[PDB]
């Protein structure tokens, strides 16, 4: 379908057992969520957009679920003031920007 | 044209006469530039994100063109890691998201 960019694309996806609310976006590299348990190992990293930087765990094959489809990504868990999906997980799902 | 979102969905506006690389953010409310001389008055807007907040100059019916499309609309400038076009510039162009 076409998503309209009127108002903020937000999308509901399933990830480790929860529902989380997200911004669907092309600017954001990966998927970055507020504070939330997640299996596997981690590193360490800090991403920078504007305000600056924040510290995130990174988490890599993890198992998301949007609009219907059930893809696989990375996922930075830490202090983000909104939840957004990335091209890392958009791509997956064939997500792509037209006009 | 399609954009797909593998890579940063960079692409060239043009304001003040000028070509400039900005990226296609559809997790951003506005439009916001890095530092630049454009006419007129501005006047304080205070924005969100990642990091935090920051202060921006905001120019209003200002004329830019993106991926050779006219648009006429609000343009922030500030500290920002790119110049990012928001959903305020690409619903102008009739741009939207798809899958
Ligand atoms: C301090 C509290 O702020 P806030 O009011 C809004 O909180 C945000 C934060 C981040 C975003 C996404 C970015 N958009 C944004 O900042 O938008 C700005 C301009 O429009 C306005 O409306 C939305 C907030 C203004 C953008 O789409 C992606 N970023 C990169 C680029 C902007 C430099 S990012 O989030 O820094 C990022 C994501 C993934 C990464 O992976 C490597 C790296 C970096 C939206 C809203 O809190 C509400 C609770």
């Amino acid at each position: 379908p076409q998503i309209t960019l009127w108002q903020r694309p937000l999308v509901t996806i399933k990830i480790g057992g929860q529902l989380k609310e997200a911004l669907l976006d092309t600017g954001a590299d990966d998927t970055v969520l507020e504070e939330m348990s997640l299996p596997g190992r981690w590193k360490p990293k800090m991403i920078g957009g504007i305000g600056g930087f924040i510290k995130v765990r990174q988490y890599d094959q993890i198992l998301i679920e949007i609009c219907g489809h059930k893809a696989i990504g990375t996922v930075l868990v830490g202090p983000t003031p909104v939840n957004v999906i990335g091209r890392n997980l958009m791509t997956q799902i064939g997500m792509t920007l037209n006009f």
